[PDB]
């Protein structure tokens, strides 16, 4: 019925979902690489009548829209976000359909990074397979989250789940942000940090859960990072651009006593050749794996593909 | 006062513990390798009066005790276990003192393994450093714990904490084991399985939390493993000997859809090319990390070192 | 005498050929980078009176011809084709002379691709250097050619050599194409396919040996690829544009049990994150190597340089 | 009916063979790692009544048999070889059954390495994937086989197929070996080297197809390799021990313009940390992939698994 491109399925896993059967009858091409040039992208996507987007992996610009005359439908996995403007699409004769957000998989993934980093898990496992029992490349002993203070900035849906995890794991919860967020924190029985200085100085584990906008861009300074404890764990599963550019790498390089766990980067795909954080033994780097999960996918693509079907019948 | 040996400190971290202060004004040597060879051990330990053991890393045999006439004290970190024979030690004039363990670190470590394996975290990270974005060696998508049943065998010190974790992760909790474990599960509001078959049938993630003894040796058969869901996660942070010998390797090797996470092995240290579990991509292997943690070490060694000090003031 | 430019010698090997001595007493510059930016090309080629082209690596456009007034000669390695418009060149006062080329290196290279793809050779080798013995990234076992039907579209100078290769390797030979190709097939004792549908259905290994033109542009459709066996190997050492745009990538991505091997692409140089075929484990991608070979290059350039010196004396 | 271990299935591919169905109703365990340490191996293998061996990947030493009291059967894939002594096995009450082999996959693989090396194909592919168009790590232009002399040492089942490939690729065939091999060569219409020295001097591509024994151990010297053309290709898909120890590395290091293609090594698994040949740009290394192929495996394991079935009655 329609020519459909599915973009940025890096792992080639979309075809393996039960949800994929929803696209029976359509002429479907799944792309699995990452095009940096919009000129190249436009030529590639010219034939297609519908696009299925994977979250924010490809931004939909006016230049993109204006040069895809066959495009009738963009079907978005989850809610439309910063990477897509619906009114703009419609002016170009493109319907945008969307799904719903889900905080479950990202929250779980964030906790996994925190536990892994705190116990030096990747290093210990790699060394086990290298033939060195219970070594981790000189990182020393791992530590419990119990009795350690969990610092949380964004107190949204994901931020609240992480705070719940921390509490049940025996962590004092310290919150910083707007007064409204800190008030919510206090009502939930958590602590509110007196200021940004005290927040960064007191957190043993510090996790960011803020949406990126003009108020939040570079809101975490190098100065903030440098005020953290010498054995602190900094966690960013939200957006790398919340942090002053190159500030994370600089601080982590200077102090092998401290650690960080990240899921997001300034440029993605982030690879050893373009991302200096990947060269540091005290930084745990994950490949934007927050929403990349079996249930998350099935839910995302069930909605996205049904939307294609709904549109196909319209 | 006493010449004291500490065995098996692989990372050489004991000397740096706050607890090491308790041994002020004593002659202390901390060994940092893994020696199983008993004649090497006998030569190493001959001049010592006190031995500090790290959980079960070295066994104390009749051969060892009969050739160590200067040994007067074994100070065990945590409880005595299968690695030591207290009545036999006392027969050779050796006093055995024990400490108290903590379930906090092992519970957190077990959860770390469950989440890491569920999300194929080490594979993804490894592949990233090799230059491949969002690849994990062909293992496919990871899976969430939310709404999947956490089968727990044994609701003791560690198991009860694992249930709390599963609960907050939105997992139903299904408990098997002794009658006492099942009663406790219901009293806490969880589910209790009526029998072993139901427990092995329903569990999506199944985690063992049992003491190893003659009753529990091989209590988990190959039959029970094959009865599990074809996409289940099997978790053992207790003892390898709880499972029928060779049965976990057999199942996991033959069924790549299935997954396991282990922290323990039939022989430790477990080495590649030797431990077969280490060659299976569907089995996450950690080097017995459960109790290997800063606060846990401080607790173990604080009590173990104070026992040495207390024994040393005699008579 | 003449200022001479040689374009697109990526490995800078032309300088080292026996044929290069044929240019003694001329002013020769050999370029090694790939420049498609005509602005850079015009600025680079202004002072030159002759260009020596390496097959189709640079198109000669009116834009180039309009802005290169000192150019008198283009000497083509091999014959002219899609990249050059001889009537248009002469209209700008540019003589185009053509050389000669050999089918041997391309035939041998096509076979090398077929054998490498069949046995997963590059992945096995790469994994070996990465420290993984006898691994190939989860592609499983490779396959012998013996017994498998070799499908050849086009039985010309290259096609005929591929058939002789398949035959000695014990492959049935099935031929599709022009009547002349299929007549040759029967006269050599190979099979002629009844139609294109039978050809795609029955070939285990299918290799294209056609010239690209208005008749053969998009002659392989996506539907043709989809009619192939689920464990088949598709081979293109001819021109990517013979196959419906994007169809090969779409089909290979969808079917990881199928395989492909290509020497040629819609845009060359073909680059990662641009050419989608470069991101599939089941497609072997080579950088247009067919004609890139010692003996082949000696032939190309001896004839091309011969025409240069013939033009010098013409004048 | 019988506890069975299949050793050394590196890629874990045996279970997926159609031939595996021949073991329905048996207790089967497959190992995919590689254990050198016999004390470890002894412990691993104690419970098993039968072993299926994959060619020569594991040797059966006396120390091994002497400590495997439950072992009743060794079912060999293909024929017995250097790794196993049958009357020694019998002396310890162990039955050895051998299966049928196949020369098809090894000959094709040998040929694929010859072409791949001649054209620097794996290097060109790697470079293309890293974004470097038509580069190969500085190995230069490839060469065609047509008109180059193919030298073959050993004219058995594999050597003969290699000669047929060579002939069809337009290669003069020159054979060395015993008078038996050379008679066959001339009878097939090929040529025979007058002495060993002419063979190494004249061959453009030189390929070994010999069994390893007392006669053939180190039969190729450092001096023989040195006698070859500076643009020659040396090919060993038989056994590394046919060539003087460490000699191939020495010649290839010191002469970056010569090239070699190998499928076999002194110690297998051969890894970067134990095999110096792997660090040389002018040596194409494959992980003993001669007999590692679908049809070959189905043939090997069909036979080996039927020998288990037949024995268990």
């Amino acid at each position: 019925m329609m020519k459909i491109a599915i973009l940025d399925d890096y792992q080639n896993v979309v075809r393996g979902l039960n949800a994929f059967q929803c696209l029976q009858g359509h002429d479907v091409t799944v792309f699995n690489d990452s095009v940096s040039d919009e000129t190249v992208l436009i030529e590639r996507l010219k034939p297609f009548e519908a696009l299925v987007l994977i979250r924010e992996r490809t931004p939909i610009t006016e230049n993109l829209l204006a040069h895809l005359p066959n495009l009738k439908l963009i079907s978005q996995t989850g809610k439309v976000s910063n990477h897509i403007d619906v009114p703009l699409c419609e002016r170009y004769g493109v319907t945008v359909l969307e799904g719903i957000g889900s905080p479950v998989a990202p929250a779980e993934l964030c906790w996994s990074l925190i536990l892994a980093a705190s116990r030096h898990l990747p290093s210990y496992i790699e060394q086990l397979h290298a033939g060195h029992w219970q070594q981790n490349g000189g990182l020393g002993l791992g530590r419990t989250l119990s009795g350690r203070t969990l610092g949380i900035w964004g107190l949204g849906k994901i931020g609240q789940r992480i705070a719940q995890f921390g509490h049940v794991f025996g962590m004092p919860i310290l919150v910083w942000g707007s007064e409204a967020s800190r008030q919510k924190a206090l009502e939930l029985g958590y602590q509110a940090a007196a200021d940004k200085a005290e927040f960064f100085a007191k957190a043993d584990v510090l996790s960011l859960h803020l949406r990126l906008n003009d108020a939040t861009r570079g809101i975490v300074t190098k100065q903030d990072l440098l005020a953290m404890k010498p054995d602190s764990l900094f966690v960013n599963t939200s957006r790398a651009e919340l942090v002053e550019s190159g500030a994370l790498y600089s601080v982590m390089q200077a102090n092998p006593m401290r650690q960080a766990a990240v899921d997001v980067y300034e440029n993605e795909p982030a690879l050893p050749n373009n991302e200096p954080l990947l060269s540091l033994p005290n930084v745990l780097c994950a490949p934007h794996l927050g929403y990349v999960e079996k249930n998350s996918y099935e839910i995302y693509f069930q909605a996205a593909f049904e939307n294609v079907v709904k549109f196909a019948h319209s």
